């Protein structure tokens, strides 16, 4: 058993709240927000040794990362931004931070009972994105 065991499964999503919000704030344009804020992805988190693979599956887009706790990576995001992006893990919580053109985004990912809950913040907008088991 290992670091992210209770993260690996395959999830979807079932509630959404300030998204739109959150995609303002990161500077995505109003077409991307409204057909993305109707996705209802599923993600897949498996682990391989060291490599944690996290895949976003929708009728928007389907994206995947892999990485190594603690070991930035290059990332194109599902609105087209080149980020470079660094995930560890803190106290259980899966910390993802952003970077491009002087800013700076976090998603939080953690499991909650029987939810994996996705916290994303850019400067004061906080949105929660609520996975559950598929
Ligand atoms: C533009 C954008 C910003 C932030 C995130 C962060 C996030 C939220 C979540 O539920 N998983 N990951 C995802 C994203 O794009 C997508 C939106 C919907 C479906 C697929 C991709």
């Amino acid at each position: 058993s290992h670091m992210c065991d209770a993260f690996v499964g395959t999830w979807k999503l079932v509630s959404s709240e300030n998204f739109d919000d959150y995609m303002k704030e990161v500077g995505v344009g109003f077409a991307t927000r409204k057909v993305a804020g109707m996705a209802k992805p599923n993600m897949i988190i498996s682990v391989n040794g060291d490599v944690i693979t996290i895949k976003s599956e929708s009728t928007f887009k389907n994206t995947e990362i892999s990485f190594i706790l603690g070991q930035e990576f290059d990332e194109v995001t599902a609105d087209d931004r080149k980020v470079k992006s660094t995930i560890t893990l803190d106290g259980g919580v899966l910390v993802h931070v952003q970077k491009w053109d002087g800013k700076s985004t976090t998603i939080k990912r953690k499991r909650e009972d029987d939810k994996l809950v996705v916290e994303c913040v850019m400067k004061g907008v906080t949105s929660t994105r609520v996975y559950e088991r598929a």
